[PDB]
């Protein structure tokens, strides 16, 4: 009968930070790494820019250095400072019933099941890969001083020929061009929701016990 890892005080300011979302406006969700072990999470309102963008350092290492390589190219080490029980805590804060629009529904699906929300409802935009790619340039071109997390390279899995890289795959890019791919264009001020220093536990010095 609590909300884990987070102190009240804590939780009353995500809480009220929580409340910049306007309940009704479209509301875009997208994940990095699977629904049962994610590892960055973004929600996006394009009417407002308001947006929600955090992490969540991984249960399961072995599976984490596989979507780093070949996904979103997340270092753990950046993660180790993450805020435990964070996810929990925002997707609890949603408003009830609240409309969420995703691309391919399944993984949000299944991590809103996790958390007990089925009473969200979700639109599967069902975009085609490169209709969802169109604007992936433009945004991380603007955008990409809002996420400085995806520092390692990322590849195409081959049978022949030369290494491929590839642009790594971020939560919050993600709903912005794919916002953009459906409303046919990228205006040019987004607005986070969350505070740094919520995200991120602050470090410290210590001497190892
Ligand atoms: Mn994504
Ligand atoms: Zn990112």
């Amino acid at each position: 009968g609590f909300t884990a890892g987070l102190t009240y005080s804590q939780l009353m300011t995500l809480k009220d930070a929580m409340l910049q979302l306007d309940p009704n406006a479209k509301t875009w969700m997208d994940i990095e790494g699977r629904p049962e072990d994610p590892v960055e999470i973004a929600l996006y309102q394009p009417s407002s820019g308001c947006y929600i963008h955090f992490f969540r350092e991984p249960t399961d290492l072995k599976q984490f250095k596989q979507d780093a390589k070949y996904s979103h190219g997340i270092d753990v080490t950046d993660l180790f400072a993450t805020q435990p029980g964070l996810t929990s805590a925002v997707i609890d804060a949603l408003p009830r019933n609240m409309v969420i629009t995703c691309q391919g529904s399944d993984d949000i699906r299944k991590l809103l099941e996790s958390q007990g929300r089925k009473d969200i409802k979700l639109i599967d935009i069902a975009l085609s890969k490169t209709d969802s790619r169109k604007y992936e340039n433009a945004v991380w071109d603007q955008y990409k001083d809002l996420c400085h997390m995806h520092t390692g390279v990322v590849v195409e899995k081959k049978k022949r020929g030369g290494k491929e890289e590839i642009t790594p795959h971020c939560a919050l890019m993600d709903c912005i061009m794919f916002d953009a791919a459906v409303s046919g264009g990228l205006n040019t001020v987004l607005r986070a929701v969350l505070p740094r220093d919520m995200v991120f536990r602050t470090s410290t010095p210590r001497v190892v016990l």
